[PDB]
């Protein structure tokens, strides 16, 4: 399976993922992105038809702030560092 994650430290609010994968990256007041599947927990498994648009916001995100792992993030962003 496939997680995701933001680091909102690291994100910018560049409005991106939120474009290239609408269904998974949405903004907070502040217009940080968040994961909207697990308020951004990264716990739940993106749903396959979901992957290719995770994959295009994960490459697409300028500051490398959108995490994927094949492992839950169990709420850390920064497990996998
Ligand atoms: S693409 Fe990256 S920097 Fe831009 S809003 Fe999404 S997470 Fe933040």
């Amino acid at each position: 399976p496939k997680y995701t994650i933001v680091d909102k430290e690291t994100c910018i609010a560049c409005g991106a993922c939120g474009a290239a994968a609408p269904d998974i990256y949405d903004y907070d007041e502040d217009g940080i992105a968040y994961v909207t599947l697990d308020d951004n927990q990264g716990i739940v498994e993106v749903p396959d038809i979901l992957i290719d648009d995770m994959m295009d916001a994960f490459e697409g995100c300028p500051t490398d702030s959108i995490k994927v792992a094949d492992e839950p993030f169990d709420g850390d962003p920064n497990k996998f560092e």
